[PDB]
């Protein structure tokens, strides 16, 4: 199960670079040089990296230092053949962002958050990224009077609409991907799920510039079915990017390596991305546990990739198995994919077999055969066929 | 705190009529006649009632019996001055709907679910309802291979699009309100939140025919902030109807009387509906606990109405209190409501005070004063001013 | 992966016999005769069955009918070689139990709940059961003033203490196993977790008569780590019985077949029961989904057994793998099992290497190597070694 | 609603002193001097403070600096009349504790964690504390093979048993209070609930030395009923101390001021502590939100105290209201407090009115009148009587 760069595996600088500072505990690992991580991730078989502005250029860097940091970084990309498919802005760490960036109550902060963003879209385009992520982690509230949500959506729509004006004015090929999260670090975060983000995009001036960046662990923090939300994103044409990780239920945001957490969810998510032909990056947004030294870092990043490739093999065996395709017909998946009434409304209304003469008892008696199907999918996952 | 019918309080027949059958236990109360409940709810000060088809006309009734049931019911509405603002279809009880109605894997079932719906839209319009709710409680799965979600959304969009064709062909003034729920009775239900429902409507052929019917307890079963979801629905123009009840956290769907459960949520929700000028029905979709006899039924329905009217008084005192309006300015709510950059993109880009000369430290030092605000809102709720 | 009766697999009559009545829906399957289920479960390789009183003898049966029902049942046990290791009381279905059995506010109800219990302990002993389960599913409240919890624990301790007097007075070899559940069908249920049940037993007059019956899905409905709770029960000597099933997170009690739900939890639970040498019944307390016909019933019961036996094989390969035992030493599991201070308190206090000269930096730098361990356990589960 | 020191309100140095560093964000407030906080908390009406070792004496302080820090602190206690009822150890911040203190896999770490503890019990006794808290925040795992839980409970019991030997050997009047938490910062924390902690104490050599320190927000992070767990702790005689705060459901540990979060829980908890006559400290273990400056700090600490005193007044009015005491009898709370069978087992067995002649229908028909009771308790809370 060996990754190659053709598998499209990517990692944030902040993921392998997490020093292991948590709400109760100091760092347990020294800071990695971005150079270092590029080199070590290319050896493991990754395809590229991603960054916040602030991961690559230290906050408050002179323009003399910015350019330095960028030079070095670009040399290591040249030396390794790594790409930069996606970039994003840190609008959550510095204290100025303690009430948000694009929805902060202070208007000055809000203009500062769009200037800091625009600066990093230029760099992102220079470095070749196709997708620009926006996680509004400070956009929200711990209290009901602190934030009027209708005014805060007006602000959010204004900031995204100015960024879409900027990008079309510059000529850039770059799209935006909004990342939902339901809570943490705010008490409640605005656009908390995939469905809220999808809905919001349909109100922006140019909706075809924006899609979603869902993360495994974030929709599971609301107790939702991650493969069902991604289906919906796929159904809308809006799955621009995806963050892969693991999460054990409804609790703080664990960011465990991909395959950890809900491992059957993980199986149905790979099944779906592979059968829909998702062709963007398989990005890992994870934190190696603070228990680990640098050995455990690179082990944990390697197991992200491994577990994807194992689950891809088992989902492919599942769909390719004749006894499975027979089960799928027994459970009427074929019929789910046929129109209910291609005949149209009038013919439906005149069809007596639809109502007046429909035998509800006979229909109700038929078994759906779902459990036999599900066990087939379990035997496939476990390799126990 | 006395309701009158001008408060727009409504109840489902199924709410006061719940016999108290639960997954572990038999009925504890006899069946109410719909007549009875209309009379008793008009005495308590309610404005109207709502129904499933199957609450009012027993499943499988001849057309001779349907008309009877409807006659009787209409007399009791005449005798009491009660209205029928909303109606809906039962597509969840009968065993034929064990895989869903509009997304069942069997195509025959799906045509039967639209015929059963259309029949009840006619009756709904006859009885004067303005809103037709659709809760797809059986639309979903307990297992990943049982349902392809992209085909199931195609089916759902086809069923809603044929119902919008039906209503515009008949000339009816009636809109649809889709009610989300994340789970129960299915393992996972499709369009599980407000945001998923909002997103989905924007893909139907005629989106201005459809809005949402959110329920308190349903978004809390995902751990989400119910007043934040309703703000978003208000912001989209799509809050057609609302279900009011109480829920203690993430667990089975409790349906406790309104004000029970999360009582500070309840306060910020009344604050919002009243300050936005929501003017639809305040509908109660609750179940009096099976511990209660008919005395406890009508006590529980009365406390729904009482608790709304108490929280309306305290939210109104809150917003009317000068010291509160002063706090709101101290916390910059005023600034949240101003555009970030009415000057436009170019002027933002040329403004040095937005970036080059923005003092981030000074901005970061300012306190948001949220806690003083929040305690004011607490003293108001508790009447301890 | 073929079960035999030596695997100690058991099922409740109520599990395969669930008609599929849920809070929103009628039965979807006819009632099974207990005879039938005994015969069909013996063919699949099960070791025995369990019952509520009310599953085997219809509520209100004359003593002429009781004996009949029991005769028939006993013949089918004779004909099949099935055992009855465990029995329990239904103190939740009938409306008289709407406030509880042993903690109902009415004292008359409470005496009735102990008489109904004692009657079924006699039958249980006749039929050879070793364990008598008590799930207090109606013991609790939806509201804070409805139940004083300290008086309700006095009542619960009084009922269990009289049942322990009864059993020691009759000479019976039978122990009690209390089953925790956090909620459903009550808003909150008393002794909601394993730890609450364990604590409570230590206050009964004869604590060595009582242990716990934990269920997978119940501790997961609180978001807790089921293998950690069973370790604690094992550590106390109190794991008398266990209920096996699957649950997807914090929501209504799904009762999916064992292996469904949290499949990595399932792996670490089999690892533990097998390495501790648990030798009681592996009981399945599950409901085949109401989507299924009788074919899907017996498929779902068979997959419970299958998935146990697959996970037993993979946990055994895991612990037997030298590279795994090497990893365990690398992560210091060996040291966890050594006493911290067998030298005693004084020697600890005089040991300078424990404090004055302990090098905290060097210790802090050591990696725990947990991620490499965890991936080994993942490759083992998936059979990808 | 003015606190005085006779109300027994206390605060941790770490609570008002939280700089607002979170998993995504830098500090937003400078460090407070312990002196400062003592002075400011005495002005607001608090009764005392509590500390970790490491809050009061910087980690790695020479013994020349320790004594200095302690001198200063003691002067400010003298100048203000503040007490120190409780102290505890920081065994979670420093990287050496990344796998735990008392259950770390490294035995060296474990001896170091008991030496660091013992040192601070001496200081605690010097400063007059009565209760010594132990929150094992690093005791647990993110992965199943990382920790054998039975060996880890052996270690935990060994560490607590040596601390009980230490304290009885020194002659100290000091008891231990174990604080449960279900998760965060570990994936799962050992003894995750009140009931697990209660159970564990009953296995220590001297159980009458140990009780529990429950925190509001921690049992709510498992979705449990905090007043029900404290009743159980009261029922066992083991409520040594309590941490008061607010939490909105199952998510990261918010630590909002007391009264925020679940405000009806807050009401029933004050009702219980006041009617049981709890006479330990009312300690606040909260964090003023990082949005706040020092003004918002002291506002947030003041609202903890205010909200306790408002809820005490409304619970007292509730229990003192004749119409309430009438409701309580209508709902049979009186009967809950009577023995079920003071007559004994034999008389129960011979009582025909308990079984043979018990009218189950009549009993089942009686209403429990809980909803009327609950609304009375709501009108009382809101002051709407
Ligand atoms: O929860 C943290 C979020 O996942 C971020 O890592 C975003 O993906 C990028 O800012
Ligand atoms: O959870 C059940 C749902 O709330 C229904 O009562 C809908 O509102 C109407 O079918
Ligand atoms: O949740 C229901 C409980 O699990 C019961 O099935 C008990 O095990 C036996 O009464
Ligand atoms: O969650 C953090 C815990 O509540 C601590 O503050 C303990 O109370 C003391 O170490
Ligand atoms: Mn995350
Ligand atoms: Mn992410
Ligand atoms: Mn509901
Ligand atoms: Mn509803
Ligand atoms: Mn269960
Ligand atoms: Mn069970
Ligand atoms: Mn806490
Ligand atoms: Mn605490």
């Amino acid at each position: 199960y060996q990754p190659t760069p053709e598998d499209r595996f990517t990692f944030g600088l902040w993921t392998v670079g997490w020093q292991g500072r948590d709400p109760f505990g100091d760092a347990t690992r020294r800071a990695l040089d971005p150079v270092e991580s590029v080199q070590r991730l290319a050896e493991l078989g990754a395809h590229g990296v991603t960054f916040h502005d602030d991961d690559l250029i230290p906050f408050g860097s002179s323009d003399s230092e910015r350019e330095e940091h960028v030079k070095r970084f670009r040399q290591a990309l040249d030396d390794t053949g790594m790409k930069v498919p996606m970039a994003t802005t840190n609008l959550f760490t510095h204290p100025v962002f303690k009430d948000g960036g694009f929805t902060a109550n202070d208007r000055d902060v809000r203009r500062y958050a769009l200037r800091k963003t625009i600066r990093n879209i230029d760099l992102a385009v220079e470095l070749g990224a196709e997708t620009y992520v926006a996680w509004g982690g400070r956009e929200g509230a711990e209290s009901g009077g602190a934030k009027d949500v209708r005014d805060a959506l007006d602000r959010m729509k204004e900031a995204f609409d100015l960024l879409g004006e900027y990008v079309t004015s510059q000529g850039y090929d770059i799209r935006f991907a909004i990342e939902p999260k339901p809570n943490e670090p705010r008490g409640d975060i605005l656009l908390p799920t995939v469905g809220h983000a999808l809905a919001f995009i349909e109100r922006l001036e140019r909706p075809e510039l924006y899609g979603v960046n869902p993360e495994v662990g974030h929709e599971q923090m609301a107790g939702l079915n991650f493969p069902h939300g991604i289906a919906q994103a796929l159904w809308a044409g809006k799955l621009f990017h995806i963050d892969l990780n693991g999460q054990n239920g409804i609790k703080y945001d664990q960011d465990l390596r991909f395959g950890a957490g809900d491992l059957r969810a993980a199986f149905w998510l790979v099944d779906l991305l592979e059968s829909a032909g998702y062709s963007g990056p398989r990005h890992f947004d994870f934190k190696p546990p603070r228990t680990e030294d640098f050995d455990g870092v690179w082990a944990s990043a390697a197991g992200c990739m491994r577990n994807y490739l194992i689950l891809k093999e088992r989902a492919a065996a599942f769909r390719a198995d004749p006894e499975v395709q027979e089960a799928l017909r027994a459970s009427r998946l074929d019929e789910l994919a046929r129109p209910t009434a291609a005949d149209g409304l009038q013919a439906l209304l005149d069809d007596r077999s639809a109502f007046e003469e429909f035998d509800v008892d006979a229909a109700a008696a038929r078994g759906m055969a779902f459990e036999r199907l599900d066990q087939l999918a379990m035997d496939h996952l476990l390799g126990a066929r």
